[PDB]
């Protein structure tokens, strides 16, 4: 999802679907 959830275990494209997953934001395995 081209975002990292590094500082704060919630992304901005979270809320649109993509999940934090190991530091990175990550949708169905999809940067």
């Amino acid at each position: 999802c081209g975002e990292s959830c590094a500082m704060i275990s919630f992304c901005f494209t979270e809320v649109i679907g993509c999940s934090c997953k190991n530091k990175v934001c990550y949708l169905n395995s999809i940067s």
